């Protein structure tokens, strides 16, 4: 089946067992702790020397994205033909640019930087909310009529920035009614509200 | 047909270009200058403010792994399967960070941050090589026996590697090989030597 290796943090796993979850998948989780990881055996075997770790059966997969669309591809959550599979690509890709200034926020300069993040966060939004408006009115996913990898990944974006900037999304009406409706699919809502997600910090680092 | 919007840097379009001219694909060029960006109007017009952009007929893309997925979902150079579709993605991605650590000393702090930078490239380099010696002893490509998107993306990280820091590639065999091989196929080959090549700087920066 599949097992996911990661530290206890939500961090780059929060949108795929969102996605996993919302599938009626089942997965095994391996907790690794920084006790573990500073022993270094883990941290060699892995080819990137990082975490996440994904195993469907005997095929053994790194890097978040690659996981994302792995599942995506499997579980037909990739577009209904090959341009809309682009177009998730296309999203996808933006959440991950966004990601990586949120990370380097949080873990290079969350004190002197937030400011300056959070003035420039309604521009960073702003495509998404764009994205939307030209699909179907924005009632719908964030690439077509069928959900994908993408709307777990943005997902999680967004709700990450609503407690890093609480309010980010007041003034863009389709993100926020995208995050309520996706919010209240019933699998999602119960693993969003379960001790299994709740209880994880978003990073390690005590900061969000 | 294919159309790629840029500005005249080889960055990250150098890629998919040798892709689209190894496999005998027509394309056509739009060079955006500095004065045409900083006019604002494009940028305004770009999705998340940037570029490339790439046109196939009216399907308008963004995200350069966007577009290096997409012909390679169209070309037929994304593995046989899922599960070569999986490990092209794990190779891809880990190109896309060894690049963003790359154009981050070209455009964050190349004199001082260049040292420690060559000095760690061998273990960033690394991980290519054994996932080729994992593959047909490394004699054929990345991921399985046919080439894919991923294939020339690495290509170009370890070329612009050698100019950064020539030799990193003479402690692994297997790289170096395959840069030698994917180098002198045909239309690879007269494309690289080519004015349309040759003459653009690698970043846009005077650095390299
Ligand atoms: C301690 C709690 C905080 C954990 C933060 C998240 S783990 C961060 C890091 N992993 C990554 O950055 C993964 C990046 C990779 N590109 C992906 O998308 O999966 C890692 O393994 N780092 C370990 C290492 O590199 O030594
Ligand atoms: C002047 C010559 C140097 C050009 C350097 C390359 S362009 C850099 C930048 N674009 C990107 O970083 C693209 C990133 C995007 N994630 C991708 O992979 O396509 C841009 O459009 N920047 C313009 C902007 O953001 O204003």
């Amino acid at each position: 089946p599949y097992t996911v290796v990661y530290f206890p943090v939500r961090g780059r796993c929060a949108a795929l067992r969102m996605l996993l979850a919302d599938q009626g998948q089942s997965w095994k989780e391996e907790v690794v702790t920084v006790e573990t990881w500073q022993e270094g055996s883990l941290k060699a075997s892995c080819l990137y020397g990082q975490l996440p770790k994904f195993q469907d059966g005997d095929l053994t997969l790194y890097q978040s994205n690659t996981i994302l669309r792995h599942l995506g591809r499997t579980l037909g959550l990739y577009g209904k033909d090959q341009q809309e599979a682009a177009l998730v690509d296309m999203v996808n890709d933006g959440v991950e640019d966004l990601r990586c200034k949120y990370i380097s926020l949080i873990f290079t300069n969350y004190e002197a930087g937030k400011d300056d993040y959070v003035k420039a966060l309604p521009g960073q939004l702003k495509p998404f909310e764009t994205l939307l408006s030209q699909n179907q009115g924005g009632k719908t996913f964030i690439v077509g009529d069928q959900i994908s990898f993408a709307d777990y990944n943005l997902l999680d974006l967004l709700l990450i920035h609503e407690v890093l900037a609480p309010g980010c999304l007041d003034a863009f009406p389709l993100l926020s009614a995208y995050v309520g409706r996706l919010s209240a699919r019933p699998k999602l809502k119960a693993f969003l509200a379960s001790p299994e997600y709740v209880n994880l910090p978003i990073n390690g680092n005590g900061k969000q």
